């Protein structure tokens, strides 16, 4: 999408995985979808360093709407859970220096059954713009035809443009095409800043493996379409929640950097371990994800329950990730000729290698003929940055 | 098995899950199966508080043997990796106040292909006794018939008894019978101190869930046979390794206590986090596992992706575990009438309830009319101890 936005993958926070559609503010007040939750989350995004690390979009997912539109046909926030309205919430979010994301659906209903935007694309786009919305996640439930799906996504893109406000446009379009036909990513990219290709993540290592395996299996079809203004979306970061070991968290962080993924945390910033915080705020790994070249990485090799992925970076540098998919035993040794990495360019005539994950450690100069040896934890990843150099 | 041993579930350390069959002492000297590895573990079992917590059996699994028997038909330890021999290693372990466990196979080969004990049951039992062995894990690979399987397990049990040395006898018998015939656990218990029912654990939450689900599915067959001298073995504790989140580690510790499981850690005592160590050394949770009554707990209910397990304890006390199997979202509320717990006697007329996991906190007095409400983390467990007020 040529709107000048998402020149690097968008970073922020999104409530869905951790909080879902909890509407019971009487018995579960700390986890129900309410304006107070998003206000407190904005406060912590500022005070706990999230904004400084680059996370700037505070995003509402489904279940923010009143059950029906108002008399003038406009969407309204739920009067009990969002009594002060989206415009006031957006003013608060902007006052903290953040941007506000919201959720809508291309069909007749959102996935949770709240008012859909079909037949209201223009008025809904203008409503969000008047409210101060800066990002829209546009879902695909309750759409009765591929033609309606495509027309709705294109129309909402055009309507948002017609508002004149810069709004990041996140599409679920390709995923909902799946039961019927293969996506045309040139078109999708023309209309969308990000697009989701695969099923929802949850709080499990199984879901991480599934997203990674689907991505690598389909990488010939999706990797090259990504770039500044248009990204593949492998869904939210779930670091900081309950189902991932430390090494599995490292794997998600490293591979979302390799994949040039949008980085939308879905966790509770009020209750997050210092380790998870340090990983999610890792400056060097974020810098990899945010590399200005904007070329998505890919799986280079797989076999013997190992995977090697790499991503070309600006200025002849490369990121390299090594995953140990064997879920038994201890750290496993893996060796590779550095000439096999980065298309043979990374370490020609030499490269300086810095391990970034699981811990940061300079490994030194590797000449083009040398071999790199590492040990990778079960379900963990070793992430390295290779810097091309003629010295040593 | 009425040999006076395992009056409470045996506790110790076993190398298999973490270290497997690593024979490469040239490239991996600190992780290969060697006399030095077991000496280091013994030293740390003493110095890092494991023995004080109750972990007393330091156990060798497969891949300790020389490729062939000696001239006199006896098993020998690998001359390069165990240069001083098992008897000497056992002397060292005993000098630390610990006990030594070893591994053999009922069939013609061990699962890793080393000498099996078929045709050598008596000589192998006497060899182990002469060496000072205190525990035998007896595997089931390379056995060509159910009759040979049963005959071998019984024969080895009798041979161990005839040596006159007290040796804990751990059998894989039921597991290797199951695909063909249902085990008679009265008989198995007559011959074995522990028996494995289900497939090997590995370093994953998936393996934990499978073991728990098989246990609850089969609990009518296996729960009542367990007791002092004879336990169901759901395989090793894998806390402290790489594949489990904190809440999944809590679930394994809590449910191995509920199940009156032998507690055999398989980890690296040289590299273990303070969190994992404090959980594995949890005095109150170990006390539940080691309760002298020795009545195995059971699954009381399941539904809405929740499980409630309970275990009767000595002196009118009960342990209760609540598991959240929903792997998305946040801590989920679960409520139950305390009159439904402990067969209706735990809290009649009242009980004092203490949460032990994930953190210890006294919850207070609960009357027979009361309801207990808890929030349980996804893939985590809340473990409670209930003390009837007539014992207070
Ligand atoms: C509505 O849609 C239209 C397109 O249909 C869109 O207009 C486009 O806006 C982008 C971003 O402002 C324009 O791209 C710029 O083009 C000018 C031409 O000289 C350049 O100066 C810009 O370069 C800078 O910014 C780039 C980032 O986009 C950097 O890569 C670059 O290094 C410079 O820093 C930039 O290329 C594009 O020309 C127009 N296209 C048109 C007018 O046809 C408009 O923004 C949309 N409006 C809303 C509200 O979404
Ligand atoms: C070989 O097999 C035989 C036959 O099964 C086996 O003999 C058994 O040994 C155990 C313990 O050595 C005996 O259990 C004892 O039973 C008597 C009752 O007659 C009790 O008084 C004993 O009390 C112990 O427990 C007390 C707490 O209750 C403790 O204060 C203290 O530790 C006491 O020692 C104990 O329960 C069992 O009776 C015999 N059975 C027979 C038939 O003799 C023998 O141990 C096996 N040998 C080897 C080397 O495995
Ligand atoms: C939302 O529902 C309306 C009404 O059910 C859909 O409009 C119908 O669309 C079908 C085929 O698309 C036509 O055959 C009907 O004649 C339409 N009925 C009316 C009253 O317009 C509409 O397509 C639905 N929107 C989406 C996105 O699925
Ligand atoms: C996929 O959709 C794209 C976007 O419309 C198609 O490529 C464009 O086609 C239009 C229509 O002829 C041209 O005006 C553009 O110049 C094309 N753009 C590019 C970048 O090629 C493309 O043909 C479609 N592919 C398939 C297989 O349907
Ligand atoms: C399961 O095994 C037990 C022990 O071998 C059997 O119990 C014995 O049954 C015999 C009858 O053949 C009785 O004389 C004994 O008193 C029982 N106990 C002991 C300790 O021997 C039981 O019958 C077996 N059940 C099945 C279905 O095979
Ligand atoms: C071991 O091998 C011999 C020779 O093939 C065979 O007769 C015997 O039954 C085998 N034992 C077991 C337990 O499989
Ligand atoms: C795009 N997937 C398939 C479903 C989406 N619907 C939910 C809101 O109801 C979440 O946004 C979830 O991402
Ligand atoms: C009982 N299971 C099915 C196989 C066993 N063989 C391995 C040693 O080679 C481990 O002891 C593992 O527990």
């Amino acid at each position: 999408l040529d709107n000048g936005l998402a020149r690097t993958p968008t970073m922020g926070w999104l409530h869905w995985e951790r909080f879902m559609c909890n509407l019971d503010c009487q018995e579960e007040p700390d986890s129900c979808i309410s304006e107070k939750l998003f206000m407190e989350m904005a406060e912590l995004m500022v005070s706990e360093g999230w904004k400084d690390a680059g996370y700037e979009y505070l995003c509402i997912d489904d279940c923010w709407m009143a059950p029906q539109r108002d008399s003038e046909g406009r969407l309204q926030a739920d009067p009990q859970r969002f009594p002060h309205g989206i415009r006031q919430l957006a003013n608060y979010v902007h006052s903290k220096g953040l941007k506000l994301g919201i959720y809508a659906d291309v069909g007749n209903k959102t996935c949770a059954g709240f008012p859909g935007s079909f037949g209201y694309y223009d008025i809904d786009a203008q409503t969000f713009a008047d409210w101060g919305v800066d990002l829209l996640k546009f879902d695909g439930c309750y759409c009765d035809s591929l033609e309606n799906l495509a027309d709705g996504y294109k129309h909402m893109s055009l309507a948002l443009n017609r508002t004149g406000r810069s709004i990041v446009y996140s599409c679920e379009w390709p995923l909902y095409m799946w039961p019927f036909q293969k996506p045309n990513y040139t078109e999708i990219r023309q209309y969308c800043n990000h697009w989701r290709n695969f099923a929802d993540i949850d709080d499990s290592w199984k879901s991480i493996k599934s997203i990674l395996d689907w991505t690598s299996f389909n990488q010939e079809r999706i990797v090259d379409v990504a770039g500044p203004g248009g990204w593949n979306d492998p869904d939210m970061l779930v670091i900081g929640n309950f189902g991932l070991s430390w090494n599995q968290q490292v794997t998600q962080m490293a591979l979302w950097a390799i994949m040039a993924a949008p980085l939308f945390m879905s966790n509770d910033l009020r209750h997050i371990s210092p380790q998870a915080k340090a990983l999610l705020q890792d400056k060097d790994v974020i810098a990899i994800n945010q590399d200005p070249l904007g070329k998505q990485g890919y799986q280079l090799r797989q076999g013997d329950n190992f995977e090697v992925w790499e991503r070309p970076l600006s200025g002849l540098a490369w990121a390299v990730a090594m995953i140990n998919r064997q879920e038994i035993g201890g750290p496993r040794s893996y060796t590779i000729a550095v000439a096999s990495l980065g298309k043979g360019v990374a370490c020609n005539p030499a490269c300086f290698i810095t391990q970034l994950l699981p811990v940061k450690r300079k490994l030194g100069f590797y000449e083009w003929t040398s071999r790199l040896r590492s040990h990778i934890n079960p379900t963990g990843t070793v992430l390295l940055q290779l810097e091309n150099t003629m010295q040593m």
